[PDB]
């Protein structure tokens, strides 16, 4: 279980293109 964590970072750690949703309580 690593290819999933290395592929997720491409979106979870890509605020440059991603809207970035840390689910912070408004």
């Amino acid at each position: 279980v690593l290819e999933k964590w290395r592929n997720l970072c491409g979106v979870v750690k890509n605020p440059k293109r991603r809207f970035r949703f840390t689910a912070n309580l408004s």
